[PDB]
């Protein structure tokens, strides 16, 4: 499609460099705005003709961030200093492997499998870990912000969901497998997917049907699954996981050999593989 | 009826030229045009005079594109192509179903406003119906609106599609008047026929009333639809059908004679006739 | 256990012979009541005792016709000429072995499968052979008569449940399966078996009426408790009403013969009944 | 089947005896019973004993000469130029003999899905008056104008008759008057287990009231189940009341005639009810 020919007035240039200078700060709230640049959020609201331009700047701000620039792009910023490395040994995982599927999970390129699992015991570094990637994708939701009765709304312009501790009732079931899945909301096809990582300590395959438990979803569940076993606590020392250490193990791994990663993928297993002595990575070993 | 004398500014001028934009590239929501041209998106956004205009050309845009112009306009080897290799194995004439769409799709059938796929699952009773529907300039989908109140947001539409559908009691009358393409009594009031196609499992002549099938509706619905059985199950890899191959499978049938359809355009009939194997036009025999 | 070792008095022992002629007469109503015997209604409801006796008598007269005494002893009592043998044979199904599995079925020894399903054209005798055995066991019930969003209450105390042109819908499809399958329902577990159910319809239930859509969520759960016909070739018009005497001589013709071909299916149930084996046909029949 | 061989008391005996005296003296009603005989229905409701056997015996009755007795039976009794019916249907140009002997097929429901008599033309033609008239000498009759507006069909079981005075028939309740119309038991009956009507109108009932709008949708299926007579020339002002007796003899005389011009016209039940042949018509008529 060819670009239209209308040119753009002195005003108008200038908003258009602002809307490029917040997502180069990640500035995509009001107060994210007022703590980072106070001076130009004080000038901008001095008129109604400009503290409308505060709320549209955000807006597309949040649009080009979410559905024109990938996601990994903004995770690529001694590899067995790092804390996260360190945390997938002791859990028995392969840190290459984990990190090639967060580059693969975190763009939508899984196709069904939409879904991450943080399974384990409490104090095993299940929250953290979601929460450190949270905290490096340009905005989150969460479930347990959202209403009780309708969890799964305010999912568009979000580049991940977290639902820490969570569990599946019957009355959201159908819901959940639809945001799960990565299919688009039927509000959402009307009007015009989101990756999802949950933490649990118990099995959320078993969905809670009045006061029974039901495993009628479970085959469903797991087909849109990828599940984690933090089954082994940490010491503290690890204390709280910073940004800077998910942007330097992504990376890393995205420059290391793929060849791994796509003779798993052809085959996506509902667990995931364990560490196997052959394909460790030299650095590593 | 000669238009009116006075001539506009420069402002204007620029807005009409946006407008005839909007339909040369089949643009026709704000999302399609943030994904397509974000750059004048962004600038259009600047101001409250600009986000006006943002609204105002889309409805215009859709405004030229349903109701000023021909909707065959939009849709305009030939045994290569998979439309007529699909309508070959389901044993139905491509030049006779090909010349029955453009008519159809132009609201010039008459009553038989209402195409209709019959058949086993997996026989691509859907992917031909999406091929059609996304060729047009806009579509809608009964799924997409309420459950209660399926046909709201008819107008504006060049195809409604009802995947898998049923008719209930609740809505029999009202399907009627939409199947028949008789214009709704609300667009009456407020100032008008929109082409609809059913693609079903089962046969959607029997109307549900309560907890039982009822007939009593069954002669009327004949009067307005046409059915096509894909009984013959496809190739594994028939894949998805896309805007070209219907744009081609479209073309060809109108460049031919139109003779042989206009003979069967003198009484329409329920089912839709099948091949002779001389009839046939010799690029396919 | 031992019954108790009380005795009646004259009043109660004329009671209860009362109760048993209920049941050998099949009067399960005060309808029924009021054409056979208005005698002795207008005698019992000369009071206010008495009036008491006609409510409480049919409660037991039905229990026992439901839950004392098995359905198929009420079905029981040229072969080629009974109408039903006629459509059987047109049908291209087996009479001995529709029969067989109708008396199995009849008294819920089928364990999941307690559903019969008859699919076809129309006109084809679906809602005929239905209402002959509905009509011949003591007590039947349709869905059709019940609450539009209630399509299963009086259910319990019921020989048979008909559902005739019927279609499932996702709001009661999970009510629908329980009772199809023979699961007593929760409230029936919270105030003390199944009842069997024969549905007739033009179209494939099996799939499931959700919004203005169509699922096969369900479609596999569904299989696993009916039991399918199909009746596809068209009737003579003038094949006329199915009786009670044309269901009660084909069950009575078919549970005098050997069992052999029906312990060799009944291992396994499949969801199709099988068609006819020309060499396996009794020779009563060819 | 063998009634039961139960014999009761001398009290019992009584009661019986009284249901054959309200059947047999016309008596359903509470009102009805306080006219004929207050001395009685003083001493019944001396005690509670006694008051009860009231209610039993009016229900008893009137099911007794609704659901046992035909009744043809009660509409006969016990010069025909003399009776003044016969004088409104020579002027209606309509064989007197061939209506009479429809009443008695029409009111005993044995004219199959054609269950509802239909009278039309000008006012002040005699079509409430003859209505009426058949109306007060069937055992029990109810109204439609009687009942609510929202359910017209209240209360129908248990009747004899069905009136629809200057009726017109809306969409919300087509449905089901296409039963009542049609013979057919509505879905209380059916699980808690037809009525002649009669319509006379100014105006076509065939269309159907739908909103500020007029359809003829259902005219079709409405006409299968109606016979038209269209009552026209006005009746000379000194018609009087039709009465009783008249009904009574005029449907007498025309069961003693014959009744082959009737079951030849029965062979295709027309919309309209034919006209007089000048050389068919019955000698005494002349
Ligand atoms: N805010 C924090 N400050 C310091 N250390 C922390 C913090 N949060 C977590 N940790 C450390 O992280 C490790 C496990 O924490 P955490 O991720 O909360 O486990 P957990 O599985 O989420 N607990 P639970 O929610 O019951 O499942 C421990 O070594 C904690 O000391
Ligand atoms: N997204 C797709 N990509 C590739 N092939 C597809 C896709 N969708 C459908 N097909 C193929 O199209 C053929 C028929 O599929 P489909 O159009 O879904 O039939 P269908 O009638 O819609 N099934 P049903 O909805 O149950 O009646 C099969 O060969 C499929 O493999
Ligand atoms: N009461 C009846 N009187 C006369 N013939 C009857 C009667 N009931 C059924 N039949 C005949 O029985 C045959 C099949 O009728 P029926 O059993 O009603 O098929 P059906 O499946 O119920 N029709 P449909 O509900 O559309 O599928 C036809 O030849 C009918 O004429
Ligand atoms: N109770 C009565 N006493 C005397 N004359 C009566 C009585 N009822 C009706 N008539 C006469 O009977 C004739 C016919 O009137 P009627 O039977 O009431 O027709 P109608 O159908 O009620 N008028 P309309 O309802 O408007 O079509 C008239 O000459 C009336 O005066
Ligand atoms: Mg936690
Ligand atoms: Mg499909
Ligand atoms: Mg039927
Ligand atoms: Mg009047």
């Amino acid at each position: 499609v060819v670009p239209f020919n209308g040119k753009g007035t002195k005003a108008s240039i200038k908003f258009q460099t602002m809307v490029n200078w917040l997502c180069e700060n990640r500035v995509f709230t009001e107060d994210k705005w007022k703590l980072v640049d106070f001076n130009q959020y004080t000038l901008l609201s001095s008129s109604h003709s400009g503290s409308f331009q505060i709320q549209s700047a955000l807006k597309l701000a949040i649009y080009k961030a979410t559905n024109l620039v990938p996601t990994s792009t903004f995770l690529l910023h001694c590899i067995k200093d790092n804390k996260i490395v360190k945390l997938l040994l002791c859990q028995n995982y392969d840190p290459l492997l984990v990190g090639q599927h967060v580059l693969k999970w975190i763009d939508k390129k899984c196709g069904k499998k939409n879904t991450l699992w943080f399974y384990g015991p409490p104090s095993t570094g299940k929250t953290n870990l979601a929460m450190a990637i949270a905290k490096s994708v340009p905005v989150y939701g969460m479930v347990n912000w959202n209403n009780e009765n309708f969890p799964f709304n305010d999912v568009a312009g979000k580049s991940l969901v977290v639902w820490d501790e969570g569990i599946i009732k019957s009355t959201i079931v159908e819901a959940a497998k639809a945001i799960l899945g990565g299919q688009p909301t039927r509000v959402d096809q009307k009007m015009r997917g989101v990756p999802v990582v949950i933490t649990s300590n118990g099995d959320i395959t078993f969905v809670v049907s009045g006061n029974t438990t039901t495993t009628v979803h479970a085959k469903a569940l797991k087909e849109r699954m990828v599940k984690l076993n933090f089954t082994v606590r940490c010491s503290p020392d690890m204390g709280l996981l910073t940004e800077a250490d998910v942007q330097q193990w992504l990376t890393w791994c995205n420059a290391q050999s793929w060849d791994h990663y796509e003779n798993w993928a052809i085959n996506y297993t509902f667990d995931f593989p364990g560490i196997n002595a052959d394909a460790l990575h030299p650095d590593l070993q």
